[PDB]
């Protein structure tokens, strides 16, 4: 199996059966030259022109993967299957959101800046940092930052020029819905970047959760099930929380990561992270399902 097809890490699209991918957090991270503490399952699904010449070829090789990736993320999100396309009682829920983060993996891998993964894929940007050289000039180590700045409108076009091959299907869809240029700022950091993703999707999650307790608890019986598969989230949650949290506020000097999350995203206001993942003993004691226990008694 090889050659971008329907994505999986949250699942299989409808009806599929599953193979959900889950995040990856490597404890052998201890570095200011790492890309993230833990690893999306998106990265992980990243679609890719292969990656098992010349530097006028290789673009061409990654504008076009750029563009089969930008598609599979319509699918995934338009369907409903991404784990932050889904609703509750234009373009797709978080379309947007996961084509842009999908879009700096690919800056980050193309530079070599990414968190060393798959090895065919991490392989790549060997590949990469060495057909330059015998492209341009100099010799030049900030030599394939350069080149890429020049082409970054022309990448984001391979994403601007996709959703445009849906306009009429389902237009209102210039290309410009996910923003006229590639993301920045914060996201100028893949480390920020994949950890905002986590904050996205863990908060949605979260909104699952209470959208079944509340709505399964018009003492005991069902609303004590709902309620245990939460403090179950909570559970495994709890060490990529951590983890990422601490690598944030380690690096990025005196910021905190519940603003990031919250100032990002609706889903992440109603929830207060140190309290949903609080130190102290007792508070498995007098909080057994924790923020929700107000919803769970």
């Amino acid at each position: 199996i090889r050659g971008c097809q329907s994505k999986t890490y949250d699942g299989k699209i409808f009806p599929g059966k599953g193979g959900e991918k889950q995040w990856i957090c490597k404890d052998t991270i201890i570095h200011g030259d790492t890309n993230g503490a833990c690893i999306p399952p998106r990265t992980q699904n990243l679609c890719v022109g292969e990656l098992w010449d010349t530097k006028e070829l290789l673009k061409e090789k990654i504008k076009n993967a750029i563009h089969k990736e930008t598609e599979l993320l319509y699918e995934y999100h338009d369907t409903g299957t991404a784990i932050i396309s889904k609703n509750d009682k234009g373009l797709p829920k978080g379309f947007c959101h996961a084509v842009q983060r999908s879009f700096i993996d690919y800056k980050n891998m193309i530079l070599g800046t990414s968190v060393n993964i798959y090895e065919h894929i991490g392989k790549l940007q060997e590949d990469i940092k060495k057909i330059i050289e015998k492209g341009t000039p100099q010799q030049s180590t900030e030599n394939v930052n350069a080149w890429w700045k020049g082409i970054e409108r022309e990448m984001w076009d391979a994403v601007r020029c996709a959703i445009t091959k849906i306009n009429k299907k389902n237009s209102i869809f210039n290309g410009d819905e996910c923003g006229v240029s590639p993301p920045t700022g914060n996201d100028e950091d893949q480390s920020v970047s994949w950890f905002k993703e986590w904050g996205e999707q863990f908060c949605i999650e979260r909104l699952r959760y209470e959208q079944n307790i509340r709505e399964a608890c018009t003492i005991q019986g069902a609303c004590k099930r709902k309620c245990e598969k939460y403090k179950k989230y909570i559970s495994e949650k709890k060490q990529e929380w951590d983890k990422q949290k601490t690598k944030y506020e380690n690096k990025y000097v005196g910021k905190s990561a519940s603003d990031l999350l919250k100032e990002n995203y609706p889903e992440c206001i109603s929830a207060n992270f140190d309290f949903i993942f609080n130190d102290n003993i007792e508070y498995k004691t007098y909080y057994p399902y924790g923020d929700y226990s107000s919803i769970c008694s």
